[PDB]
RNA sequence: GUUUGCGCGCCAUGGGCGCGCUCUAACGGGUGUAAGUCCCGAACAUGCCCAGGUAGUGGGAAAUGUAUAGCCGAACAGCAAGGGUGUCUACUGUGAGGUGGAAUCUGAAGGAAGCUGUAAGCGAAUCUCUGGUCCGACGGACAGAAAUCGCAUAUAAGGCUAGGCUUCGGUGAUAAGCUGGCAAAGAACAGUGAAGUCUAAUAACUGAAGCAGAGUAAAUGCGGCGGAUAUAUGGAGAGAAAGAGCGUGCACCUUAAGCGUGGAGGUCUCACAGAGGUUAGCCUAGUAACAACGAACUGUGAGAAGUCAGCCGAGCCCAUAGUAGUGAAGAAGUCUCUGUAAUGGGGAUGGAGCGAAGGGGCGAACAAUCAUAAUGUCUCGUAUUGCAGAAAUGACAACAUCUGCCGUAACCAAUCGGGUAAAAGGUGGUCAAAUCAAGCGAGACGGAAAGGAGUUGAUUGAACCGCCGUAUACGGAACCGUACGUACGGUGGUGUGAGAGGUCGGAAUUUCUCAAUUAAGAGAAAUUCUUCCUACUCGAU
């Protein structure tokens, strides 16, 4: 009787609105989402009748758009009550639960202080999930067989049902962990399992690997699942370092994240690019606001300030490259506020001279007040304003 | 749309080939028939070293200058004919315009074959060895192409820039080159420096190799192989060898800003003749051109400024023009040798031709895009088959599970020797199934319709980045350039920059009309896009 809760007008138009805010790729059908609106406006009774009578035949590298609308409706009807069923320490794919408070909870329980962290990974998770056991757990939760029927025929056949199915299969494991009394966090697929003793770390490793391999039907790789120290194993782009005050085990962005940050930065502000530097300033601003809104809790202030110095040196180097003509280089430099002959010698020197750019009168030619007049915000200020 | 950039002609102050004299190693001597060629000698000044934080004397090792006849002139200065101004001004014309000046800018990398004077540099047949460099196209180095070989090469080789760290911390001089954190190349300065050769002398006083990174790219790097090498490339050895200036000759050969001349096509001005409307009187423009508003259009005649940028483009068309030119020192054409990738070059006949400039058109071709007898399957039966739920009873109290301990160590933290399934230990019986069983299915079996594995039309190809070869020049030998330097022949890449004016064409949309003024339908003025045009204004080469 729950497909009779599915096929209700507010649920359908909310699912439709969510799919058109997704703006997903069309793919094999190649069918555009406003025409998805038109096609559902002409096929609503047909699709709803097929849902009632279970003769729907959905078909997939990119899913079909009407199938995406059906996914969104199924997820919208299935997340409530399940959220009460799901473990409260599982922070994936729900409203009001993200990875940042997952790392915050992890910080709380390493303030409790479990030593060796078991990074449990499950390679090819959708391959290891059995359809029958997942449907069995769904049938144990919801008794009406029509939704079980459509989810089953869909599973034999981004996606908005894969979060719920992953959360179901992981949440049974989370309930078993709470049955053990063990402490652990997981976002979506990656599990950090926290234990204070290396012998107990290997014991919990063996227990969990055997429990995953037989009862759940899933498989855990022996590559990622090493019982290692927190400084050597990362969780969602975050590394953990030791505050040398004994009470905290503090967080930082893992160096691969900052490597990606630096790489995208340097590939965005190449001074051989032909685009105006206001556009590059705005793109830089987009990346920094996203990067703070993700990595707020983990500290890299001693690293991000060196990166700030790199930011302003790179901007001054880019502006010097974009001026590109020695005569107007001299003219713009003397407009900047330096004397004529120093501008002359610097302008004839201006070919190459990366060394004069990183330190010299070139670095004084564009300063912090001038780049604040340009309008780009610093990383440190976006820290001190952020909660 | 980047000062110049077109055709034809003349002229070397350019080069070559013959001739003539004369000069040549500081100054001097030898040597030998013969020295410009081979040998020998002095002084001063500089570099380098004795300073040992210094620096004036005082001395020494290589090297260099004074010091070949002579060359060539800096990214050096001064001059400078010319060229520009969208800057002022005097004159001249009815007018398009012309001319002369003041204020400047330029006077360049391709002919005032610009002038004068410098710094630095150079500076002698040929042979041999060697270092360095450059080249053997372009194309991230494929394809294509006449156009080396093998690897490597972008989340980035390899070259650099500044630090951390492992190990060692008097000999020099010379001097092509290499690098100074990257498009490429050059100058200057700085720091190093290959092959060798020469030298390894004298008494003092007042930092280099290797390992990991962090940076740093408009891409090449490394190793052969062939070749080139007069910025007279760095040197080493043979070599009684040739170099330099000046004059001069040729039926010798060339030059983009010099000199003379030629300008189509298209734009503008003016006076005549025909239309036009203004009220026999006026005007015939303004808008960059196109379109449009418009009376504002057209054949004449008189002029004026004026060209000249490969990009798909053979050839035909217009006009200067079959003219300027060129051609009897000898044209077109024919015949016979010959080269290249292609363009080309001789020779013999032959006895009059041959034959320009810029701008628009049309346009073949080339290129791109677009047109041109199984499986299988839907529907019932038929019993299996995939996972869950309490478990009479049977077997076993042995399996799941959370908690990191030993000592030793002067106090363990292998922080010292064990052990990571080290110990002490909590919690929960653990299961094979009599038994039955929602829901979703998934397969498997028959009966049930059939079916089965070359060519041409059209549209676009705006503009650019180059590269190679012969010829011809310059900055700066190579390299990098000078519009790809330019001409001709070869050859790959990128693909439609802004603003403004149009075309407001086509569609959506604001407003109207139509389909009944009803569709998310169609159309008309115009908003956006799109299509197309425009150097008109900017930007790019
Ligand atoms: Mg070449
Ligand atoms: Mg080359
Ligand atoms: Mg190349
Ligand atoms: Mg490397
Ligand atoms: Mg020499
Ligand atoms: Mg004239
Ligand atoms: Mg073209
Ligand atoms: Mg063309
Ligand atoms: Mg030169
Ligand atoms: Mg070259
Ligand atoms: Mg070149
Ligand atoms: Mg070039
Ligand atoms: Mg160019
Ligand atoms: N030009």
């Amino acid at each position: 009787n729950l497909m009779e809760q599915i096929l209700s007008s507010d649920n359908l138009n909310r699912a439709y609105l969510q799919v058109v805010r997704n703006k997903g790729a069309e793919g094999v059908d190649g069918m555009k989402y406003t025409e998805l609106k038109e096609h559902l406006a002409k096929n609503g009774e047909t699709i709803k009748g097929q849902l009632r009578t279970r003769k729907y035949k959905p078909q997939p590298g990119v899913p079909t758009v009407t199938d995406r609308f059906i996914q969104q409706a199924i997820a919208q009807v299935l997340t409530p009550i399940y959220e009460e069923q799901f473990h409260d320490h599982s922070y994936g794919f729900r409203p009001n639960r993200c990875a940042q408070q997952a790392i915050l909870t992890a910080l709380n329980i390493m303030n409790d202080g479990n030593d060796w962290i078991v990074d449990i990974d499950l390679e090819k998770f959708f391959d290891t999930v059995n359809h029958d056991k997942l449907m069995t757990l769904i049938g144990r939760t919801i008794k009406d067989g029509d939704v079980i029927s459509i989810v089953r025929k869909y599973l034999v056949s981004g996606g908005n049902l894969s979060p719920l199915l992953a959360n179901i299969m992981l949440n049974e494991l989370d309930k078993e962990m709470e049955k053990r009394g063990l402490n652990f966090v997981r976002y979506a697929d990656d599990c950090i399992i926290m234990v204070g003793s290396e012998m107990s770390a290997n014991r919990v490793m063996r227990n969990i690997s055997r429990f995953i391999e037989e009862k759940l039907g899933l498989k855990v790789n022996m590559t990622k699942s090493k019982v290692d120290r927190p400084s050597g194993l990362k969780y969602l782009g975050f590394g953990f370092y030791f505050d040398p005050r004994a009470h905290q085990f503090k967080a930082k962005p893992h160096a691969k994240s900052v490597a990606k940050f630096k790489k995208r930065m340097k590939e965005l502000t190449c001074r051989s690019w032909g685009v105006s530097n206001s556009y590059k300033v705005e793109k830089l601003n987009q990346l920094i606001r996203g990067w703070i809104n993700y990595f707020k809790i983990g500290s890299m202030k001693t690293l991000c300030k060196e990166l700030d110095s790199r930011i302003r040196y790179r901007l001054r180097m880019c502006i010097w490259k974009q001026w590109k003509t020695p005569q107007n280089q001299e003219k713009n430099l003397v407009k900047l506020g330096i004397d004529r002959n120093t501008a002359r010698r610097v302008a004839y020197t201006g070919k190459r001279i990366a060394y004069v750019c990183n330190k010299g009168a070139v670095n004084v030619a564009i300063s912090n007040k001038r780049l604040a007049s340009f309008g780009l915000i610093s990383m440190l200020d976006y820290y001190i304003e952020k909660c």
